[PDB]
């Protein structure tokens, strides 16, 4: 499953090959920067590819009693993280653009290095819409908002380049909201095309692909926190599963009931009950096995105990704020 | 502390607008940590309302004690994606150098944020806590005062007509298509590339100085987040004295991790030898556990072969229950 992300991998360095290969042909370093910014996409998809090869090790190792198993999920967590600080620059850096216009030069490159990274990630996202796994999610996601980044910088670079006219000093041609540098020393001791409607284009359109990356990718920090946090998925609840076991007449009483998820379906539930008699303890211990399984729960610790008090056992002494919630 | 976070996050807008409108790295590396450090006081506020009245809600049955290391492992990480833009814009200025405009501006914004910084820890256990960050905000601060201090002590600029513009650097047009066209007034640079290189300079050690600091947090944030073991309880070692008691004979399904700070979770699984005492051994193996670290124990005995557990279900349990 990991061919997808080295594929991926190596599709990112060809990009950055071609990149800077344009840059060096044509003396431009807003293709370095380009390249620079795709970088981002190359560090997450490198944190996919290393998330994945740790989750391929489930051996219980020394450090790790559960594994590393919860490595996917923290991960895709990192990763989406990086993906919100990366829109948060940039949305920076379009409220300045924003106050502060720039234009672009060579619009034939900027649409050629804009369309072969385009045809990339539709290629990724193509191959990623095989979809249970939230980190290829995540992923997928952060892809899809760079492609929408990639094809409003080749709509605004085709816009521009449909309706702008250069200038060499020989004619005027930045518009008055433009400041001119130095006042363009004082005038040198037309007017072109588009003077400031397409100016506000890119502004518009990084900002609107900012808010749609957003929101497209909100409900994955909320399912990744909710998942991490040890909190009951969906499917699950803690008072049907109460009622579902109190009813049942092995049990006398329940109390430190703890439900959390490990990776996706895998679940662990700990509950800490009492009963009456150590007699046909199996039968009630199969009882309340059957009833979990019936439910999302396969594995679980299940605590059976012996006779007021809240529990039979308890730390040393009177000590506390030690004890789970 | 409030109002205090409310200033710093005033402080934190104007430096960022700041260093937008003078294009300066080392205004937005300063702008960066002091979001940051904000960040995390409001994360730490909203882990303290949170764990004010925390109960046993349905959403969560084992309480919501971990967000205040979800938080901060979420500082962290915003931390280092910022970092990281502060990196690539600062390979581009290497590549695409960059002049700014007000110097004094610059070095009176950094003053301020040497002054916030002092007022921050002086506000106890906050002071001994905080000590190192206040020494580290202080450190990163006086980096832009002493940077915009050497800008404005020996640069020369072209605000006028003259040839101390430097041709490697960026003109405008060429200098408008040399629109002198004759010998302007070569007023030099004073040195540009010792004087240019100063801020890239400047701010990548300031952003290494930053991850060098963070890091050592973010590996703590790591282990305690993910199920890790905490550093104070030797697994080898646990389970070596547990199969000593009399009582158990083996040992399955051993799992230890903790939910933050102090707190402690433990889960066993023994065969046993006599189910119908259990007494005078679960006791033995609560004691065994609590000399260690555990605090919080759930040792749930099995009842007496081949299988290593004998309750056990479906084979989905292979991809459902734990190893
Ligand atoms: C996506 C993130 C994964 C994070 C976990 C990485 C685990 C490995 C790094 C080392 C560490 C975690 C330190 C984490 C610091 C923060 C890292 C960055 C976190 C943010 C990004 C776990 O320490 C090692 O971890 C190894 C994990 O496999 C494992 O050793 C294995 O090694 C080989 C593996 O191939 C394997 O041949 C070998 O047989 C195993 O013995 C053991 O647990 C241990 O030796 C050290 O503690
Ligand atoms: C850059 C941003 C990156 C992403 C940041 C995270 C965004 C997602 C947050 C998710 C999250 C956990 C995180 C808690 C804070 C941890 C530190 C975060 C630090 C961030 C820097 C918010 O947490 C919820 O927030 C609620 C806010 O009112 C509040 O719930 C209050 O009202 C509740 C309803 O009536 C109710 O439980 C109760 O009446 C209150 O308890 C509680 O704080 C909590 O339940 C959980 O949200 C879940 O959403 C559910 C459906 O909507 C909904 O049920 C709850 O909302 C919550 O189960
Ligand atoms: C090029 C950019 C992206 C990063 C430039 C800085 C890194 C090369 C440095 C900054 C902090 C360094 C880390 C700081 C501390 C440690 C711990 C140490 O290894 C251990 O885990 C030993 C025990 C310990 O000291 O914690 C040495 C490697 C490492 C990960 C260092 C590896 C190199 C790092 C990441
Ligand atoms: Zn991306
Ligand atoms: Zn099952
Ligand atoms: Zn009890
Ligand atoms: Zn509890
Ligand atoms: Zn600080
Ligand atoms: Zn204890
Ligand atoms: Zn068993
Ligand atoms: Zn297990």
């Amino acid at each position: 499953n990991r061919g997808r992300l080295l594929c991926m991998l190596a599709l990112t360095f060809m990009f950055m090959v071609l990149e800077v290969v344009v840059s060096r042909v044509t003396s431009s370093l807003a293709m370095l920067s380009d390249s620079f910014h795709m970088l981002s996409d190359v560090l997450a998809l490198v944190v996919a590819l290393v998330a994945e090869r740790f989750a391929r090790r489930t051996h219980a190792t020394q450090k790790n009693t559960f594994g590393w198993i919860r490595a996917e999920v923290m991960g895709a967590l990192v990763n989406a993280i990086f993906l919100t600080g990366l829109c948060f620059a940039i949305l920076l850096e379009a409220i300045e653009r924003f106050i502060e216009p720039h234009e672009m030069q060579q619009p034939l490159v900027v649409l050629g290095v804009g369309v072969a990274g385009l045809l990339v990630n539709v290629l990724g996202l193509c191959l990623f819409h095989h979809h249970g796994q939230l980190n290829m999610r995540g992923v997928f996601l952060h892809v899809l908002g760079d492609a929408l980044g990639s094809v409003i910088v080749v709509v605004n670079a085709l816009v521009f380049y449909f309706s702008w006219k250069g200038c060499s000093e020989g004619d005027f041609c930045v518009n008055p909201c433009f400041p001119d540098p130095c006042k363009a020393f004082v005038e040198i001791i037309v007017y072109e095309a588009g003077p400031c409607w397409v100016l506000y284009l890119d502004p518009t359109l990084c900002v609107v692909m900012v808010c749609i990356l957003l929101y497209t990718t909100y409900p994955l920090l909320k399912e990744s926190a909710l998942i991490l946090l040890q909190t009951v998925p969906k499917q699950i609840d803690i008072r049907n599963l109460i009622k579902e076991l109190r009813n049942v007449e092995g049990v006398e009483e329940v109390h430190e009931l703890h439900v959390w998820q490990l990776a996706g379906s895998r679940i662990i539930a700990t509950a800490h009950i009492k009963c009456e008699d150590p007699t046909s303890y199996m039968e009630v211990a199969k009882t309340i096995k059957d009833v979990f399984h019936n439910h999302g729960i396969h594995a679980t610790t299940i605590q059976p105990e012996f006779a007021v008090v809240p529990c039979e056992l308890a730390c040393r002494t009177q000590c506390a704020l030690k004890q789970c919630c």
